């Protein structure tokens, strides 16, 4: 099942610069795994913005929740989740 | 380049049914052509709603504008256009 | 899996009263079938308003979409859909 | 009487880790008792968010207020409360 | 139980004038009985607006729903409902 | 003349317990005084929230501003003020 | 008592032309009176829009309400009302 | 030319008492000068809130900008600026 | 002085076709004159929309008001106006 | 490709005068270069606010994104990006 997921990142200014670097690296490694495995299907950045606009391909809401909750950035994210359906006019794969 | 495009459809209440069925057919035919040609890259239906969420891959704003203005549904659409950029953490193709 | 679904009903003021009564009877019959078959899991009235707050239990976004699209009231509904996940603190049935 | 209640949780970043862990266990024990007793009728996780959607079954607005005010998380919650009425098309339990 | 209820009225421009007079009289008669009985506890008009801001006192959500749905104006109202609780500092 | 006033409270997290309780005590005392004198005509708690919905009965906007300013909570309140007029269909007290 | 009042005007497209010119003349005459009295204290037009942004100067909310309800345009107006208080830094 | 200006004030919670005092004093002195000179034409308090609604009378957008930027409170203000035009019904 | 002006066009669906043609021709001729004279300094279309986003250069708010009020499309426009100032970092023309 | 870009600036309250002076200087120098090279086509101040309205002229969304990310002010900016198209009624340069 497909979901459109928007994430806005607000890392705190008083965040320790050294922890910030560890967080950033952990986040990148985690999104790599998830893209390689296919759950994180598309990953784009809205032009001019931090954060991402993505499509996830997972088999349940619970799975999507666990993936998002697991992200190192989660405590600093604002997330919007929108289910996507097959469009009858679609030519090719969803 | 990539654009995330949301469209919501509000067809007039007083549309003659013979016109409405042919308008829907022409819209579907036009989106088919655009998907086949590659400009309309992804097309999804907003779950529970008469609209679509799409990704267009076109070479200019003017090209996207002309494509949207061309749609049979255009006079009845509410459209939001968001430019998408490459995410540095992307694994694979944009 | 579960979805929280809000629906608000806006029937046209010019609706033939006989057609309005037929439409309402059709809507009520359709929601009965969907509740008996288990997809329409919970159904409440929004106090003071002509609408409902519901919980649907289906196997895909597409299933939910087809169900909502099929409702006799669909052309007159404003619908919001939100996925729900199992809460780790839940004691009892979902 | 039933109420739909949305809660979003924003724990302070400067929360002492032992304070936080015990706050989390206290919250879970409290929601457990309220669910066992029936006042907290349904509880779901908002997919992708630190929060919940709940249905409470209590005898008065005052009873609901006291329950919410008493939750360990209350000082860190954003709460929305909406009364629910019995829907005439309901087949099955509320 | 108390509820704060806001109502905004939008009567259609194409309402038959006689029908509009009758509707207004029916609405006023209905709010009169509900206020006399106590369920419609307070009724104010928002300054500058064709609406009301009210407090209802009823025994359940279902009772309030039936009362609101019963109003002659219901098809033309935008309604917001908010539960009110006793304030511990109330004197 | 009558005003509907909504207040939401956001106390600082960094208050010593003694200063927090003193603040809450001063607030309660101030609201008691205004209620006894009649300027604070009605006072209700928003179910599930730390705030109030109130009706003030005062002789000028200037008087209302000074009253609201004078509340110990003022520096921590979000306030909305709405003038109320006598309703021609009213039967009973304002 | 001072109030900041915003009004946006939406006349029906199907208004009889004669009736519409009459309504406009009645509105202008009514605002003239209220301005002469000082109750409609300031009257401006938001640049680019059909309506007004105004300050009213009246004794009570109820008086303001009757004034607004009285306007020939009232059925076609969207109105926002905000109370204004004396500012301690005001000079004059 | 006239402008309707809304200002909402959010002073830092960490300001020194003495420093905040001086800052408020500087703000009040600046608004006094601007009102005496006529550029700050009207100044009202938004009832119940720490803000103001103002009308400015200046000769260009650039002049208004320089005036607002100069306010001691500027870093702590949220400002909305609306150009006002002469109303044909103004007496 | 300069103003950013956004305009969205909503022509009635019940316009006689000749009237609509004349209206469009009149609008285009009026915007031509204003651009040639310099009051309408810049004119762009928001991609995907029937409107424009423009910069006007006029000597007063009243002058802008009269120009906008003059437009044949005025009754069908939603307009937003915001003042622009010379930016101290600008290199090149305004 | 033209883009309309709004930026609002929120500099940290704790920057000392020399930090602030240097950051502003760096931002000004960066915008100078971008204007000289033609990517930053128009630049105006938002009257009464610490911000700007700009028109950028670049060959891809990614080019704009890298330019915005490169600004000294970027961590402190709120940015909105809107694609612009050529308007059929335009007389003059874009
Ligand atoms: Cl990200
Ligand atoms: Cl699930
Ligand atoms: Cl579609
Ligand atoms: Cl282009
Ligand atoms: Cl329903
Ligand atoms: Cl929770
Ligand atoms: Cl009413
Ligand atoms: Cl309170
Ligand atoms: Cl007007
Ligand atoms: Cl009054
Ligand atoms: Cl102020
Ligand atoms: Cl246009
Ligand atoms: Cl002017
Ligand atoms: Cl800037
Ligand atoms: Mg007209
Ligand atoms: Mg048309
Ligand atoms: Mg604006």
């Amino acid at each position: 099942m497909l979901y459109l997921v928007r994430m806005t990142v607000n890392l705190p200014r008083n965040l320790d610069p050294r922890e910030e670097e560890r967080l950033k690296a952990s986040e990148k490694a985690r999104s790599r795994t998830l893209q390689e495995q296919g759950q994180w299907r598309y990953l784009w950045r809205t032009t001019g913005k931090y954060g991402n606009i993505s499509v996830f391909d997972v088999n349940s809401h619970d799975e999507l929740h666990e993936i998002l909750w697991s992200l190192p950035f989660f405590p600093y994210l604002t997330i919007d989740v929108e289910p996507l359906s097959h469009h009858p006019a679609r030519v090719g794969k969803d």
